[PDB]
Formats: structure tokens, sequence, C-alpha cells
DNA sequence: TTTCCTAGACTTGCCCAATTA
DNA sequence: ATAATTGGGCAAGTCTAGGAA
């Protein structure tokens, strides 16, 4: 079949797991993580912080790539991005470019591609050891795009992929965890879940 | 200009296969022998068996291309909706535009004639292996046939030109095609319907 | 002309027109209808006119189509587009903006426009039929509604086609009303049926 | 001559639930 | 448990006949 972003998890010779911060779904949540559903649930442009857990650290020049990828079968050939209505926001960072998803905020080492040979979207930073007195490394996206944008995601699930990857872009390890962009995180976790 | 679905198994006996797939509902590919008519999921692997009764030249590429089945609509250039095209993807050669593609074969070649603009993928003939019968070509079809803006419903005929690497027709063969969640439960339907 | 006769006349050729089959749908965007040697379709889209003939027409032949007011009260009148969808309709460059008949699918369509009748016609060079075919097809655009306040006005229109010399002399002529409309198999359909 | 409707019955993707191995 | 595959069914969306202003 047509060729898709692979999504399994491969925790490498470093021992790469994703974290996050267990922020509960009071409704003041901007950004929540629920475990159960494997799923992060956040606000449009806010902060979502992303830890890296590592085991040993990665040699230099590690870089963490965050691609999104629609997570039915149906839609995988379907490049990720902004609706037309968003693409057209005035709300660039002056580094994004303005048709991706997905951002990493405060970080000038940012770095985004559009793959010449798949058109596919990603964001690149190059990967930092945990702060000292630090148990993992944080990144904080961002999701500039909500999932009922008809248009965009039109309510279909995404998946974001995280690669960790040596400078040549080999691939030492992946993990991935699915996102909903939506106005209320915790009123929208709590509801899932409450469905299980 | 515009282009015919008329059988030429020609001076080579050109043929084309299909596998026996079964019908389950949601079956990935899946072909009506009585319909003649291949039913599919969109990106999925779409075989189709080249079947000859004398090995064509060298130089001699296959062609695919579809057109609207019905009167009207042959001539509509067929291809992929606004949506999925303006949010496609590709494999380093597929065009946005094409509906069909070719998967597995860097060899591959796609068509946007520039005095019909009809879109068409062409890849080279190769023999069957040794102790091989036919020769296989996978096709994946990027739009379903009820892509408002694309198929918008309406159906295809795909249409395999066997050629020479000079352009002649060499040979010619049809199919119609249906791009659905399903493929299984819509055959099955639509024999029920005779 | 002034207003160029429209009789039919198979002449030399044995020219014939010949027409799709299609029901009363809505769904039918375009439609033939025998009895009334009218044809209905809709703002737009695809007119496939059959050109029979029983003796190839020597090479250099071409096919002009033009478009004539039905009522004799109204023949000396040039068909044209209202004003309204004469300012868009121009893509495909090569037909002009006023022209309410268009081919598609030729790369050599030539328009006209009588320097001396204002007449506008769409001219195309006469074809064989396909390979195995026994009729050459042409595909015809009605570029306004026959409702176009300011354009056709709900008037009849025929559509006269000719077959031609390089020249230009006659060689042979049929023509067909057409109806453009909004869901034309009905108004066959009804057409059809005061009858 | 268009424009509304009123539904009903398909068309058709995709949910969910059971079920495989 | 655990993922993949499947079949039941559904409901958003389509076009219908059809009468009406
Ligand atoms: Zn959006
Ligand atoms: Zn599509
Ligand atoms: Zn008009």
């Amino acid at each position: 079949s047509s060729s898709v972003p692979s999504q399994k998890t491969y925790q490498g010779s470093y021992g790469f797991r994703l974290g996050f911060l267990h922020s509960g779904t009071a409704k003041s949540v901007t950004c929540t993580y629920s475990p159960a559903l494997n799923k992060m649930f956040c606000q449009l442009a806010k902060t979502c912080p992303v830890q890296l857990w590592v085991d040993s650290t990665p040699p230099p020049g590690t870089r963490v790539r965050a691609m999104a990828i629609y997570k039915q079968s149906q839609h995988m050939t379907e490049v990720v991005r902004r609706c037309p209505h968003h693409e057209r926001c005035s709300d660039s960072d002056g580094l994004a470019p303005p048709q991706h998803l997905i951002r990493v905020e405060g970080n000038l080492r940012v770095e985004y591609l559009d793959d010449r040979n798949t058109f596919r979207h990603s964001v690149v930073v190059p990967y930092e050891p945990p702060e000292v007195g630090s148990d993992c490394t944080t990144i904080h996206y961002n999701y500039m795009c909500n999932s009922s944008c008809m248009g965009g995601m039109n309510r279909r699930p995404i998946l974001t992929i995280i690669t960790l990857e040596d400078s040549s872009g080999n691939l030492l390890g992946r993990n991935s965890f699915e996102v909903r962009v939506c106005a209320c995180p915790g009123r929208d976790r709590r509801t899932e879940e409450e469905n299980l």
C-alpha cells in the first residue's frame, strides 16, 4: 500500500520513553494528558510540555523530531496540516512555516522541514540533557489548529510521533501519543475517560 | 483530446488478470468478474496482472489512466479532489494531482499531457520471471469514488495500455473501478443488484 | 449571412447528427428529445454531438456551429451571452467571452465573428470517426441559460451545424433546438407531455 | 421559468462490538 | 491480555419524486 510514516514504539539503545505532566482535568487546564487513552488534550496555541526520558545520554548532535499523522488507516496518506483559515492567520512566531500544525516553543535552535519527497511536515530541535537536578528533558510544543477545524483535521484523531535521531538522521528511538486540540482540555479528557 | 476504452488484445494477446480476493467486509482489493469491476480502498494495494500470449519487444511500457464511465463526463480529466490534492503526500515521484499511483516501482513515470492535460502513470513492461506466467503491477487509488469535488461519486474506468518506447499502441484493456471503504460489502451488493 | 438558412441538407456526404441516450432525470445534465428535436442541457456542461456521414469528407473540411433565435420576430438579432455572463466566462484561452457556444476538448477550435454580420461561430476541423467508430463526436458547451434576462431572455434558439470546405462553401447542414436550463430532464419530460 | 420546500430511500463512510490468532 | 480483522449497524449526507407557491 502507499507507504506512510512509521509509528511503532522503539525505545532504542538509550531507553527512550516519553513523559508528561500530570495536570488533572480541572477547568483551568491548558494541556492535560490521559494515560489510559495515551492522549494529550490541549488548547490551541498554548504550551504543551513533553518529557524525554532516556536511560543513558544520547550521543552529541542528537535531534528530537515531532510529526503528526492521522491515526486512522483510511487517512494516513493525508498530510496533517493547518486548515486554510489557520495557515492564513497572522500567528507567526517568526520561525514556523504557516502550514505546520506543530511548533516548538522557546527554542531558537528549532528547525522545520517540508519533506521534499513525502510532502510531510515536522519540527526538530537539538536534543538537550536534563537540566541538572532534573530527571528528564522538556520540550514545549504548541498545536496551531483545532481538531474540529473543518477543512483541517476535521474531528479526526491525530498522533504525534516523537523520534530520536542522530545528527545524520538515523533512528535512535521513537514514541507516540494521540492528541486533541480543543477549547476545553479538562472537560474533554474527563468525558473520553468517562467512556473508559 | 479524449481516449478510448476499446480492447486491443493486440498482436501480443494482452489480457488482464485479477486475484481471487474474497468478499469480507472491507477487503482491501476485490475484483468482480461479472461486473468487471475492481473494488478497493484508498491507498491500498490493487494488484493487476499482465498476461500476454507472446512477449512484446523491449521498450514496451505499460500505462494506466482513468476516465469517467459516463458519456458526458468522459471529457472531464479525472483527478484528485481538491482536499486530498491539497493535503497530498507523495513518495518522491507521485504528483499530488494524480489519482492512480504505482506502488513499489522505482521506475515509474508520471504524466500530465500538455495537450489533454490527461494524467497517467507508466511503468516499463517487465516480462514474467522464468517459471512465471504473468507480470504484476501494483496500483493505488488516492481518492474514494465518492470524493466530492473529485470523483464526486461517478464511475471511472482504468484503461491499461501496452505501448512501445515510441508510444505506439500495442495493446489495450480496461476495468471499471470503485474506490470505497468496505470493498467487500459493496461488491456483494452491487452483485445482489445483478 | 442576415439570418442563415436552417434547412436540413445532408448534401454529398450524407451528413447527419447523432445524440446520446439519457432519460428525463434531474441528474441528467444534457438530454436530447427526438420527438421535439430539441436538446436540453444546463449551463456550462457537456453537449456531445454525433457527426455521422455516409461519405468521408476530404481533409480540410470543417464543422461550424452557430446559434440563431427560433422565432422570426427575433431572428435577425445576434445570439450573444448576457452582459453579466460575458464578464467572467473566458476560461479556455480560445473562447472569447461573448460567444454563447464553445466546444471543449479540441486544441484546434477557431472562433469567428462575422465582421459584417456580427454572428458568432465556433469552427472545428472535420475528423473521421474513431478507428472502430461509425461517428465523430464534438463536445459543445452552451455558455448562458436560455433564461439570461439581457441574454436569450426565455427565447428559443437553434444551433446550426454545418459541414463546410476549407473555403467555407457549404457541404451539409443540420440543426436542432437547445434549451439551456435548471435540471433539464423534467423540461423535456414535460415538453413531451403537453404533446 | 426558478425556487422551494416536504419528506423517504438510498449511498456511504466509519463506529463499535465481537472475535480471531 | 493484546492487536488485527470482521460484520452489524448507523447516520450524515445525497439525490428522488412531487407538488406550490
Ligand atoms: Zn484550523
Ligand atoms: Zn479525495
Ligand atoms: Zn447569461
